[PDB]
């Protein structure tokens, strides 16, 4: 929902995993 819209950028931080 409107959430994935933001996760869109967090992707760059997800790599931190």
């Amino acid at each position: 929902g409107e959430e994935e819209l933001a996760e869109n950028q967090e992707f760059a931080r997800e790599l931190a995993n």
